[PDB]
Parts: structure tokens; C-alpha cells; sequence
DNA sequence: CTGTCTCGTGCCTGGTGTCTTGGGTGTTTTCCCCTTGGCGGGGGTCTG
């Protein structure tokens, strides 16, 4: 996936185990200055959360 | 009939709130430094 694809990335520690999410631009999430960027099919599958 | 104000969504975007960073400024924290901690023979002098 190309950094642009990615909106931003968190991560959380649980002592056991550490979660590292990713997500992604899609209709909807394109929220602040992005919004100009309109998709080129806003009806197709957008993976939104990794 | 009738249409203008209102409720109720979608949509989106722009405006709210707050991490993050930098500067000013007081405060502890170490190291360094200064002050401190047996025997005898004489002599003379004073009191009675």
C-alpha cells in the first residue's frame, strides 16, 4: 500500500500483546483538506482499518 | 385548494479543541570549596 493509501497509524500496548492499526483514506473518512481529493470510484471497496 | 414554516434526515466541510514544540523562568542536585573540629636539691614568697 502506498503511504499516500494511509491515513494514519496508532498503536497500543496490552502488556501481552501490542495492536498496531492502520487505516486508510475512503468515502466518508476523507475528513479536513483531503476532501478535494475525491476518489476515482467512490462506489468500489475501500479497506478502511488493518 | 394552497403554500410557507417546521421537523427530520444526508452530506460535507470548516470550524473547535488539543497534542506538540519552543521560549522564559524558578527550583533541585551534584560537585566543589571554605570554615570547623619517680626522686632529690635548691631557691624565693608569704604568714605567724
Amino acid at each position: 500500500f502506498h503511504i499516500a493509501t494511509i491515513k494514519n497509524i496508532s498503536m497500543s500496548v496490552e502488556g501481552d500483546y501490542t495492536y498496531l492499526r492502520i487505516n486508510f483514506y475512503c468515502p466518508g473518512s476523507a475528513l479536513g483538506r483531503n476532501e478535494g481529493n475525491i476518489f476515482p470510484n467512490p462506489e468500489a471497496t475501500f479497506v478502511k482499518e488493518i
